[PDB]
């Protein structure tokens, strides 16, 4: 991703409470399988290992998933 | 592959239900063995490491094939 690049993570699961988990150990959470993350926001424009953990109608969350790297 | 060739996934399995699994975590069924995946099929004409699960004249799934890389 270039620095002008919007970073789009994104999974395939259908789920609630989708967290992102950022490679910072920020918490973010949403209720679609994406997460928009502005080139001009700090905390979360980073690069490196990032996961997510759902939950489906229900306050189980999911097991992690593998975690990605970003670049 | 070349982006205008055909993706055809198969196995060698006899069996019914034979579930093919993408790599973003699509899960699609068919009742051969074989899956033909056209490429402007942006969900599934993918590349990465695909797996297969059957099930035979029964409602248990087979233990999934060791995953295999599409170039």
């Amino acid at each position: 991703i270039c620095d002008g690049d919007t970073l789009l993570l994104s999974t395939t699961a259908s789920a609630d409470t989708f967290r992102w988990i950022s490679p910072n150990g920020i918490d973010t959470i949403t209720t679609v399988n994406s997460l928009m993350i502005v080139p001009t926001n700090g905390t979360y424009y980073q690069s490196g290992d990032w996961t997510l953990i759902t939950q489906v109608a229900n306050n189980c969350p999911s097991e992690p998933s593998a975690p990605s790297s970003v670049v």
